[PDB]
């Protein structure tokens, strides 16, 4: 496969900035979801799960085809709970029927991070919806019950190296795990709907205790009321990953700069951009626009 980026016919920066402004205004408004966490966390988890099916060996999966819209990917056990992020974005797709599904699912993630006080993420338009038979089979998304060796081997299929993997995993400060979705339960820190380096600081400063939860799965619990997954806890058990965790814990700006670069790379894997294509757009936040 080659997947060439094609701009939605006739659309420019200001059209996309209107879809972003509409996702951000609805984030402001539906602030009660999941005990007042808001939809920001499930929207960046939707943007990474539609991108994480990519396989570098044959160019299949990835964000291009917007295939989550199909039953097979939608009903994938690893995608339980993302139906909430889909339902949120659906009125917005009726308001802007011209934007592709992959472009909308991925911009939902960019909007959520920037509106949660994260770094600016450059975003590129051009994904094209593809047929139901291009939909990737289930089982390409990662297990939580595993170690640092599995994590490194997994992220190599998306050719993400160590620093990219540690920066990307910093998004687990956001939101929480839910027992009925994944068999895990609990938050990862205090500020779980503001984007900060808190995941790293909690992983270095809490007194973590291994326990089984109500689903019979193990997780790392702390006195404070926080939890970490086995794969999260892996980042301080591996010596290469641990020097990077310490770097981000001492420097949130370096974390922002590296998360920005890696999240964009994750959203654009498997897509060729012609050089006639527009440069990546930097969207303004509501606040920047006075809205
Ligand atoms: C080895 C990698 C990863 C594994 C095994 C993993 C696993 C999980 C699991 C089990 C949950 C809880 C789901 C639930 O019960 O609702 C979760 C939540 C979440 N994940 Fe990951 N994750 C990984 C990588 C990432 C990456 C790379 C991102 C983002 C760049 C990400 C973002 C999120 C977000 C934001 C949540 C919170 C969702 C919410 O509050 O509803 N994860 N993850
Ligand atoms: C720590 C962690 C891993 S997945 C998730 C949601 N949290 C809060």
């Amino acid at each position: 496969l080659v997947h060439v980026a094609s701009v939605e016919k006739g659309r420019s920066y200001e059209d996309f900035q209107k879809v972003y402004n509409a996702i951000a205004l609805k984030l402001r408004e539906d602030d009660e979801y999941d005990n007042y966490i808001g939809y920001g966390p499930v929207l960046v988890r939707l943007a990474w799960h539609i991108s994480g099916t990519w396989d570098k060996h044959d160019n299949t999966g990835g964000s291009y085809g917007g295939t989550y819209r199909f039953k097979k990917e939608f009903n994938d056990p690893s995608n339980a709970g993302l139906q909430n992020g889909f339902k949120f974005l659906e009125p917005i797709h009726k308001e802007f029927p011209w934007i592709s599904s992959g472009d909308l699912f991925s911009l939902g993630g960019v909007t959520a991070v920037q509106e949660m006080q994260g770094p600016k993420i450059p975003w590129r338009c051009g994904r094209v919806d593809t047929p139901e038979d291009t939909t990737p089979d289930n089982g390409r998304l990662p297990d939580a019950d595993k170690d640092a060796g599995y994590v490194r081997t997994f992220f190599q299929r998306l050719n993400m190296n160590d620093r990219e993997v540690v920066a990307l995993m910093g998004a687990h400060a956001l939101g929480k795990t839910h027992l009925k979705n994944s068999g895990y339960e609990g938050p990862g820190g205090a500020a779980n709907n503001v984007f900060t380096n808190e995941f790293y600081l909690n992983l270095l400063n809490e007194d973590w205790k291994l326990e089984k939860n109500d689903a019979n799965n193990e997780q790392w619990d702390s006195k404070s009321g926080y939890m970490m997954l086995p794969t999260d806890y892996s980042l301080i058990q591996d010596p290469k990953y641990l020097s990077i965790v310490k770097e981000y814990a001492n420097d949130q700006d370096k974390f922002f700069k590296d998360f920005s670069k890696a999240f964009e790379k994750l959203l654009e894997d498997g897509i060729t951009f012609p050089k006639d294509a527009p440069s990546p757009f930097i969207f303004k936040t509501l606040e920047e626009q006075g809205l």
